[PDB]
């Protein structure tokens, strides 16, 4: 009775191969984490946004920089905060642990500090991350945790759950 839900689940159905499966698992993945990125900005009471290039970031924080002078990656974070002082860049994960964030620490960090200490604006990167099955938040952006010391959400995976599961259970061998 969700689109999301039952289009993952014609796609459940129809699928035969495991090189096709796990397409629709990547897409699930990333569905579990939209909707933990929508109700985290709406628990917190900031503009909702995905995959935001970093140049239009740029341009709306520093709407008279000299773009052209600078190579700015093309990276896309999910959102991000502007203070008048301080640049968040967000980013949501969902996961019972913390290697993929790790990842996405390190590359925002090597991609998108560069630049920004050229452009002069004080940047941070932030991830934040929910564990899927016991509910709690985990953040990594000491600006962040201050600008945010309550975080509150009321989240529920258990249709991801239901679709990955599944998913597994048609491909166990
Ligand atoms: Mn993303």
């Amino acid at each position: 009775e969700d689109p999301m839900y039952e289009q993952f689940l014609q796609r459940i159905q129809a699928v035969r191969t495991a090189t096709v499966a796990k397409d629709i698992s990547a897409d699930i993945l990333e569905a579990r984490a939209d909707y933990f990125g929508r109700e985290l900005c709406r628990a917190l009471d900031i503009e909702y946004r995905n995959n935001v290039l970093l140049d239009e970031i740029i341009l709306d924080v520093y709407p008279g920089v000299n773009l052209m002078e600078y190579n700015v990656p093309h990276v896309t974070p999910d959102n991000y905060i502007w203070t008048g002082d301080m640049l968040l860049i967000l980013d949501y994960k969902v996961s019972v642990g913390h290697d993929s964030t790790e990842v996405t620490y390190k590359k925002y960090t090597t991609l998108i500090l560069p630049v920004m200490q050229e452009i002069g604006i004080n940047t941070e990167i932030c991830i934040i991350r929910a564990n899927p099955v016991t509910n709690q938040i985990s953040i990594v952006g000491e600006q962040f945790k201050r600008l945010f010391p309550t975080i509150p959400v009321e989240l529920n995976f258990a249709r991801f759950f239901e679709l990955r599961k599944m998913l597994l259970d048609k491909f166990a061998d």
